[PDB]
């Protein structure tokens, strides 16, 4: 009887040069209708890179998921820190009004998908992170149900996310 959020990796090992994609997953966010989050990395170990292959610059929005592609007025806005390695990212609902209408909230499926090149092969971890800038935050995640409040308790947050875990001890 669960509700949570996870960053799932679709490779568990990966060499120099591959490209590892987090998805960012949300399971059964009652009303759900957006998020701020603060997600950290090794910026030694993982570079972010849009589908195209470049870097992600201060104000790169992470790639498109599943959900929170609908025409209800989408404010999004990035501001990342890539020498620190930290995402921090906003994506909402404007029109709460249509949405709660629509009567279909999206409570389920892949917010945001991040790219990340492998520079060195090393274990390596991606989660969500505190942060002062969000001072309302559970374990780095702010997520919003669609009367524009903030979901208090009753959610997991599952992390980190761990690639190369088979060549920890080196680490």
């Amino acid at each position: 009887p669960t509700s949570s959020i996870e960053i799932v990796l679709d490779k568990t090992t990966a060499s120099v040069g591959e490209i590892v994609t987090a998805s960012i997953n949300i399971k059964n966010i009652t009303n759900f209708s957006g998020c701020q989050l603060n997600m950290k990395y090794d910026p030694a170990v993982l570079q972010p890179v849009t589908s195209s292959g470049v870097a992600y610059t201060k104000s790169t929005m992470p790639g498109a998921g599943t959900i929170l592609n609908s025409d209800f007025n989408l404010r999004q806005v990035a501001d990342n820190d890539l020498e620190k390695g930290i995402l921090n990212f906003s994506k909402a609902y404007v029109s709460l009004d249509d949405y709660r209408t629509a009567a279909a909230p999206e409570q389920t499926g892949t917010v945001a998908v991040v790219k990340f090149k492998v520079l060195k092969e090393e274990t390596s971890s991606i989660s969500f992170e505190d942060t002062t800038s969000v001072p309302n935050a559970i374990d780095g995640t702010v997520l919003f149900d669609w009367n524009g409040d903030r979901i208090q308790s009753g959610y997991s947050v599952i992390q980190p996310a761990v690639i190369n875990l088979d060549m920890i001890k080196a680490s």
